[PDB]
């Protein structure tokens, strides 16, 4: 289950992957097929290693780190962003999936947010953010304080929250706050994207320390989708950039920048 994991997979018949459920970077249909452009990518990656299918699970960002160190799944593949202090703790793949990150607003902004700073510097401003990603932290460091970040479970929740009036602001990255609006058939929500001052971000598929055999494994075929095309061919009909990741490496968004 260390170096010979892949071989397990394999005679095991599928890998356990992590999710959110956030289109278009994870998405399930009614049916329980698990789409969205970091499945896709994976269940492609395994499928060359000889791993038949993928069995993957909901949860929360912030619950994803641990699940994947206590052994639960083989790997996230969720848009689980690279960040340093992540990288210190998974093994990830190189890049994926690229995007930067957008609010979700009532109509013509009454409050004026712009940046995560603005939502610092008003305290009525309470803004709704998934638990432990990259938006809710983000907040926090340009000094929300944690009583106006606001957990929000998904999309769906964070739409009808920002509707009742319990956030001013629902932030997700670009695609996926697009994906939904446009979903919403609501003339009251508006888009700001990208967020000012909002850094941009790229995921990877994240493995255990234990397991970057695997990791080493999957980032042979990520190379070689890249390489022909077929890269392109997966994650651009949901609205992602080749290039983007293409053009960066997991080492400079691992680095401390
Ligand atoms: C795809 C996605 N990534 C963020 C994260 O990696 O924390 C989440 O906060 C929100 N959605």
């Amino acid at each position: 289950r260390d170096e010979n994991k892949l071989e397990e997979l394999k005679e095991q018949g599928f890998a356990r992957i992590a999710i959110a459920n956030e289109p278009p970077f994870t998405a399930v249909g009614a049916d329980g097929k698990v789409s969205g452009a970091a499945p896709d990518v994976a269940r492609e990656i395994f499928k060359r290693l000889g791993v038949a299918d993928v069995v993957a699970s909901i949860s929360e960002y912030g619950a994803m780190i641990p699940g994947l160190q206590a052994g639960r799944h083989d790997a996230i593949t969720a848009g689980l962003f690279m960040k340093p202090e992540r990288c210190a703790a998974v093994a990830y793949s190189q890049p994926i999936l690229c995007d930067a990150e957008a609010f979700a607003l009532k109509k013509g902004n009454p409050l004026g947010l712009k940046s995560y700073k603005d939502i610092a510097d008003n305290p009525d401003a309470k803004i709704g953010a998934p638990g432990g990603g990259t938006e809710e932290k983000l907040a926090l460091e340009a000094g929300v304080p944690r009583d106006r970040v606001i957990v929000v479970p998904d999309g769906q929740s964070g739409l009808k929250m920002l509707q009742d009036g319990r956030i001013d602001v629902y932030s997700l990255p670009v695609l996926s706050i697009n994906d939904l609006v446009s979903k919403a058939n609501d003339p009251n929500v508006e888009v700001l994207a990208p967020v000012e001052g909002a850094p941009v971000y790229c995921d990877g598929a994240a493995f255990r320390k234990g397991d970057e055999a695997l990791r080493d494994a999957f980032d042979v075929e990520l190379a070689k989708l890249k390489e022909s095309g077929e890269f392109a061919k997966i994650i651009e009909p949901y609205g992602f950039s080749a290039k983007a990741a293409m053009s960066t490496t997991r080492e400079k968004l691992c680095a401390a920048k």
